[PDB]
């Protein structure tokens, strides 16, 4: 019944449009021709849209000319509709951007808004801006709204209210405030992050409050826009708190997104909350702007995708939630925000059927698109408000790209109506019918040998209240477990020595976490003897059975995820996210290497001659020494040890002194898995006492080492000698340092480059082999890149990692703090200090977040690995010099480049020869399988952990060849070359 | 045709209207019936019968029964009770095919067969002939037999015929008829030494033939495997001409050989030319599976037809040709196939052939109804009657069982639609060919296949070596320069390279590189590197393919050089060049496979590509013992992966090293990518290894040198970009275990070859043979007796088994080791060597050796074999594992349990079961080991090229402004 009224409503709407197409679908216009070809040809769509994205950085004639050729080819190979060419492209693109923007200045915006009023349209005004990356940028954004409100304040008294059916003639349609603005919450705080939930809410709330107060001063409306899922809960809480501070002021709105599976509950909770507090609210319901982003993000982190994934589900959710809002019109004002005629028709007929007062609902569209839809709304619904952004053409271009993406999406109602000539009946169909049909249809990777395929363990997800509450609880629990003595673990038994070294909290060294027994050469010898005695039965254990112990250890760790993470926060000063990621990576190694050994464990027939069977397979070596670092104390230890173990070797394991308790987690995990005695032995000890003894020992066949170049090179040299009694040439697996650079090209997206560089340099205090310690910045973008990087750095806070508000904290120990501070002083004498953060007073191994510019390849801090929060900034005269400078060290571990030049990226792929090169993202945080990690030169020996070549380094191949012919007869085998 | 066929079909039906292994009432019938239904059981049963005569104790027998047939419960029903059940039954099955175990019994049973109307041709069962003494025993057994037959035949009444001499069989056939297996007369019969093999066999055959003629008897020369077919034909041709007036000499021809149409034509034309008479016994052929396997293993044309009806058609076609020529050629039809027999009978009638020009033969013990029928229908039937020891009687039994129960066997199919069975095989051929008419490469290239091995059954291959050796001798005396950056560079320091079998013969002079020239070569390689690294992997691979084709065209020439410069035997030389070709073909394909970047991970909004980069300059330090193969393997591997090479050949094989220069030059390899710098190790050895611009060292040679290189290269010098990657292959002290149940006819010649092939100068050579207590005396006597039959001398003469060792230095060192071993153990054999010049070390076998001894531990790299006596199989395994090396190993055993224990515990890089432990081929046997034998790299296999490269990953964030392209393999929605 209602559905039939909605369809006929939509039918009249299509009738009233008279076949008119929006400008983007007008094939008589240039933008229409461009979009037509983009919709026909996916490669051109990618070229064109990415070109419009980079366009605002093409600020010189050479940049512009080259990018045009790189994106679109030579003039002859362009489409017909496509230096003169610079002018025609520039003009058409600028014209498309102005289509969606009401002005570049406040004054121009105001004049144009008044034009729109005379044409019958209300407005909600938005300020365009690049991403806020600093406090000063947040202040500029805030002050622009204050400037806007002051201009509107002077003008609104002279505006006649838009015609209504009843109400107050001074107000739009008799009821709506004439001044309506919308603000993006994250633009008010550059470090908005649910990891610091309370801090983010407060920072945003404080600025929103200042804007709101001036909105209330002119009796205006403020809408709080909704952004990506990461900030949704923060944004809802900002709205709730501001609303309660001004419980009597009715003109405050929030956006809710119907594409979120969360939205049914979020809407219900918010209405119930409003009822409880006896307040009213306003909701602008949208479908949602970040669909592709949320799906990609969730898939990259193994989170549940937070959006519906069939487009009709979002439409059905919209009509469902709109009805809920309309039914609650008493407490909830409604803004329908959609360009979809079915959606709009649904809302109109539901409001009519529910007899909702017209002052409780209005319709909104984006300025400059769906033109015939906009005009149709005005005619049939009367009350229509245009979302009108204004400001700088740089963010204006990014906004344009997102509009073009939305208009030309395969699933777009506008594309289907105006490009594809879709049937009206199908366009106006009840989306619930659509959902069932596509759900039904959609009910129409694999693993091996009964095991699911490998997938990286889900990352900690601080959008969840339970994950946010888990860390303080588990840290507190860890604090009840302090003061213990950790013994050696040899041959399944605890062995105590009388040489104890305390392990302490680097953010609070007076806090002793425990006491670690130290192995002398006697005990190391016993560990080696136990591993050697366990080796024959372990080597003879079926590879599938050995893999099963890794799977059990992974499950044991998975059950203790937050607990194991909390130990790292305290013992080595990992931030919450850094600690959890260390534990998930350890789990990833276990799951991945288990699967790799199953794959590699089956002998393969090689060759195809009949009368003959050759089988090629692998054997372990013997006893492996595993010398692990403190910086990834569970992940890398577990990676090296489990690789050696699963391949059939037995392990003597020396954790780093300062993370010996984390090393004890390996004992716990392998013991819980029931690993046979002697296969894993835990022998922390003083390197000065037993370091060479372990490396030199005749019964060691393999050494896995991750650490400094000086130590790795020394081990490589010593391990090469063959001693009396020594059965094998020692196999060395050695990951050493990096002096990693990120290149910032002329056309880089600085909104992305700046925070990725800051995190690459200063995440975990710079204590990563992969960390960015050199940022090489192209001459023409240097001053503006540096200003933003430094201003963002200034917003960050340095302090204890157990407090999630801190960006980074103390370094590993007193020795590290002193070494790093000396490097900083050296660096300040080579270049010039750009930023040196405050650090907390009192105890703790704090090193300031430090940025030093004027650095050149000749300088020590351009060459030597500091392993701390010291970033060198280097000014390259051109891209050729940037590459040459990137390649000027003896290391080749990681590297990064931010660039949107196809030629520069191609050059970097080929010539920037690091083990792991990253394009347009941070150069840290390698994941198992996705980014197998390791390099050559002085960074290592070409082994890549977490990759499909890794396990072979811990084994040697064997071939068994059998002559199967007896008495002139051989069995035929399946793959035989025969007749 | 339809007329003749109709008569043939009708004659076939006559036979049918007119067999113990198919009798399911008897035990052998049941066992065979289950074999024909269950292939796993067939294999177990036939292999058990094969090993059975070696099961000489109660323990061996009991354990083998359980290992072959399982727990006496999971056994099929029809089968210490189980010990005696099998023993009596198997012995009974073997007796059905043998006319006696002694000459006296044979003769008496042969006389019984005569009174039953059957003629006979007598054959002497024997194990393989592995020595002159064994060849003499075999020969004298025939002489003993003939002597016994000579005294009986006058008393024999001729089988009744239609006319003629009543003192002759059927009126015309000699009453005494014997068959001899030619290779049983010479243990080293080998077409590689064609003339020597013909002469050795002919001399014994002549001795037998003279006694045959004295009795007015018939001698048939049997035909064996394809390897010896040409030798056997020539023996027949020579003996025939020596006694051109004596008509009773026959030869066997095999209709399953594609060669046979021409061989029969050739033989008939030969006989007409020489105006002699001949006799042919035409058979289908006994070695079908063997020839097919052997040809496929060596990449030779399969010499046999491979559709069974093709052999049947060939037989009828060739029988017709013989019968057309009945004037000059007597015919013996030898088939148990009723279609085949009926065809011969109607063809003989169609061509009006007199009955004294053809007869029918079957094997004693089978086709009894056929034999029953033949006698009634054809009247002239001769039984091929073997006699002798039960041991080779058992091997013969296995082969009889195999023939009877084959799917394609006329007998199995008959015991069935008669019209199908009696069909003209020509019709069957067309149908089957049509039905067949109704391994892939990659990127347009054929799949990898090992290069065809030299094939001395061919006259042209036998002629190629003396010819190419002569041509090489016209090119001696040259001075060989360095090759650096595409230019020849002369130095003043020259070292002669000489022939080790004849040191007065100087092959040329080799320029030596000083450190300055070595530095220049490294500099050239370094300068060439960037552009070579940036060359497309498919393009780099194309150069290897061009080099391989260049070598392929020079195969005999390249082989001849090795015969002279390092003393390779003909086969050893050719194999060295084919292996070089294999590496080129294989590594070219491996780089193409590895050359494409692969996406890793499946997360959307992201692309990770994983791929490989070369390292830089590689130093290649090559051995003399495989001077083209291993050199080319190491160098082409480094080159194809994008590195540039500085190559040091061994001093004494520097001319072979120069061949790498010629081959890469012919391929058009860019300058600097390959540089040739022979030099004195004391001058530039450490300089090369230590140089900071070297990123990889590929070495094959002694443990001592290899360990020194590993140690030195593990230092990183100032300006050194990388940790040096070491690819080092070092020695072996390789054992072959000879188990109680080993087949000694196989074990003996394989051990001899493994130990003394190329004078024992192989890293894979057998230098320890570990022999089980109960079979020790027996194995050692046969091994020593075979050794005694071999000759030591120049490798250019193919009559020699092995020759001089590499140089003066090697001879001295090996002789010191021989003396050490003689004090440690006891000499079992020590060959003569030629007098005069040449670096000759005797073929030396020493017994009494234990793991504690120096020659049980240290690599001698020469013709010195230690024989070690193990008390049980567990000790054999322990002793095999008692050295510091782990390169190759072998085991001769037919015990599933012992073989399984060896597969698990005999932990060498390449373990060989029931064959020699040398001769690894590319892809089939990737070669190399760990322990003190190497660093775990295997040349010629799928893990090898990665050792010359390092992986890189490029990771791209593909999302811009909220959108990322969907890629094919994305995890999506
Ligand atoms: C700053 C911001 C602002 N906002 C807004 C405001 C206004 C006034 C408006 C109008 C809007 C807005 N936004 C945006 C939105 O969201 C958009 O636009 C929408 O969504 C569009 O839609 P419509 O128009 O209704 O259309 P269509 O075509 O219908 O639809 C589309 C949609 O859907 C979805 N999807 C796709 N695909 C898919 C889906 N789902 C599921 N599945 C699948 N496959 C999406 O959503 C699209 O879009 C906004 C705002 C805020 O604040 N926030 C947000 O988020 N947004
Ligand atoms: C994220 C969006 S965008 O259009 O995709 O750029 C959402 C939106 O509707 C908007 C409207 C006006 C200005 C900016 C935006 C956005 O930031
Ligand atoms: C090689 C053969 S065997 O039967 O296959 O063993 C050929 C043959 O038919 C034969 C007949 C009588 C005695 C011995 C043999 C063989 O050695």
């Amino acid at each position: 019944e209602l559905n039939t009224k909605i369809v006929n409503r939509g039918k009249e709407f299509f009738g009233s449009i008279s076949g008119e197409k929006p400008s983007l679908f007008n094939k008589g216009a240039w933008m229409g021709k461009a979009m037509d070809w983009s919709m026909q040809n996916e490669q051109f769509k990618i070229q064109m849209f990415r070109f419009v994205d980079v366009f605002p950085s093409l600020t010189t004639s050479k940049l512009l000319t080259e990018h045009i050729r790189e994106y679109f080819g030579n003039e002859q190979d362009m489409p017909a509709f496509m230096a003169v060419l610079n002018k025609v492209l520039t003009s058409n693109i600028e014209e498309m951007a102005r289509q969606f923007i009401v002005g570049e200045t406040t004054k121009e915006a105001v004049k144009n808004l008044e034009k729109l009023r005379k044409d019958g349209f209300a407005a909600v005004v938005d300020v365009l801006g690049e991403a806020t990356l600093s406090e000063e940028e947040a202040e500029v954004y805030t002050n622009t709204y204050l400037e806007l409100l002051e201009a509107l304040k002077k003008e609104q008294g002279s505006w006649k209210g838009l015609p209504g059916k009843g109400g107050d003639p001074g107000l739009d349609w008799g009821h709506a405030p004439k001044v309506n603005i919308a603000v993006k919450p994250t633009a008010l705080f550059c470090l908005a992050n649910p990891q610091d939930f309370e801090g983010s809410v407060v920072a945003i709330l404080d600025r929103m409050r200042r804007i709101f107060k001036k909105v209330m001063e002119l009796n205006g409306f403020l809408c709080i826009d909704m952004e990506s899922y990461r900030h949704k809960e923060i944004i809802l809480e900002v709205f709730r708190r501001l609303k309660l501070e001004y419980r009597d002021y009715p003109h405050l709105g929030i956006v809710l997104q119907a594409y979120l599976k969360d939205n049914d509950k979020d809407l219900d909770d918010l209405l119930a909350w409003a009822k409880e507090h006896k307040v009213q609210i306003s909701v602008r319901l949208v479908k949602g702007a970040y669909w592709d982003y949320e799906t990609v993000k969730a898939k990259q982190n193994d989170w549940e995708v937070p959006v519906w994934t069939i487009k009709a589900e979002s439409d059905a959710a919209y009509e469902r939630q709109a009805r809920k809002i309309l039914e609650n019109h008493q407490i909830c004002h409604f803004a329908c925000a959609s360009h979809n005629i079915r959606t709009i028709s649904a809302v109109m007929e539901m409001a009519r059927e529910l007899n909702v007062p017209e002052d409780r609902y209005e319709f909104q569209v984006l300025y400059g698109m769906a033109e015939p839809v906009r005009k149709g709304i005005l005619k049939v619904a009367g009350r229509i408000r245009l979302y009108a952004p204004y400001g700088n053409m740089v963010p204006g271009m990014g906004y344009l790209v997102r509009r073009l993406l939305e208009n030309t999406a395969n699933e777009s109602f506008l594309r289907q109506s105006f490009a594809e000539d879709a049937q009206i009946e199908r366009l106006l169909e009840d989306p619930a019918v659509t959902v069932e049909r596509e759900r039904a249809a959609r009910a129409a990777r694999k693993g091996l040998g009964g095991l699911p395929p490998f997938n990286n363990e889900a990352m900690v997800d601080f959008t969840r209240a339970d994950h946010r509450a888990a860390f303080p609880k588990h840290i507190a629990q860890v604090r009840t477990q302090l003061g213990k003595t950790y013994p050696l673990f040899i041959n399944g038994k605890e062995v105590r020595t009388n040489d104890l070294i305390p392990t302490v909290n680097p953010n609070k060294p007076s806090e002793v976490l425990g006491q670690i027994c130290q192995a002398g050469t006697t005990e190391v010898g016993d560990a080696i003897a136990a591993a050697k005695a366990a080796f024959p039965a372990w080597r003879d254990t079926d590879p599938r059975t050995r893999a099963e112990y890794l799977l059990k250890a992974a499950q044991a760790a998975r059950k203790r995820l937050f607990e194991l993470s909390a130990w790292q926060v305290l013992e080595i000063g990992k931030q919450w996210d850094q600690a959890y990621a260390d534990v998930t990576e350890a789990i990833d190694f276990l799951e991945y290497y288990a699967r790799e050994m199953i794959r590699l464990g089956q002998p393969q027939r090689v060759g195809h001659a009949p009368g003959e069977l050759n089988h090629y397979f692998y054997e372990p070596k013997g006893v492996a020494a595993v010398i692990a670092p403190w910086n990834f104390p569970l992940a890398i230890s577990m990676g090296m040890a489990s690789a050696a173990i699963v391949t059939g070797n037995c392990v003597v394991f020396k954790p780093s002194g300062i993370t010996s308790i984390i090393g004890w987690h390996l004992v716990e995990l392998f013991r819980e898995a029931g690993l046979p005695e002697g296969v894993f032995n835990f022998t922390p000890g003083r390197g000065s006492v037993m370091g060479d003894y372990l490396v030199d020992h005749p019964d060691i066949s393999l050494i896995a080492f991750t650490g400094s170049m000086e130590t790795g090179l020394r081990i490589i040299e010593r391990a090469a000698k063959v001693h009396p009694g020594q059965a094998n040439v020692k196999k060395i697996i050695s990951e050493m340092g990096g002096k990693n650079a990120i290149i910032i090209d002329d056309d880089a997206d600085l909104d992305e480059a700046v925070p990725h560089v800051l995190y690459s340099a200063f995440g975990f205090q710079g204590q990563k082999c992969s960390a960015c310690s050199r940022v090489i910045v192209l001459d023409a973008v240097y001053d503006k890149f540096i200003e933003r990087l430094v201003s963002m750095a200034k917003a960050t806070k340095v302090g204890p990692s157990e407090d999630p508000a801190n960006y980074m904290g103390a370094v590993a120990d007193d020795k590290a703090m002193k070494s790093i501070k000396e490097y900083a002083e050296i660096g300040k004498r080579e270049g010039h200090v750009l930023y040196e953060s405050p650090v907390p007073a009192g105890e703790g191994y704090f090193v300031p977040m430090t940025i030093i510019g004027g650095i050149k390849p000749e300088h020590r801090i351009a060459q030597e690995e500091i392993f701390g929060p010291v970033l060198a900034v280097m000014r390259a005269k051109d891209f050729d010099q940037a590459i040459e400078w990137a390649n000027s060290t003896q290391f080749a571990l990681t590297g990064g480049i931010f660039s949107r030049s196809p030629e520069h990226l191609a050059k970097a792929r080929r010539e920037f020869r690091v083990g792991n090169l990253y394009i347009n993202r941070n150069n840290t945080g390698a994941l198992v399988e996705r980014q197998p990690f390791g390099g050559a030169r002085m960074s290592g020996v070409g082994t890549k952990a977490g990759g499909p070549d890794y396990l072979l380094h811990f084994m040697d191949p064997r071939v068994v060849t059998e002559n199967t012919m007896r008495r002139g007869f051989a069995p035929i085998e399946e793959d035989d070359d025969w007749v």
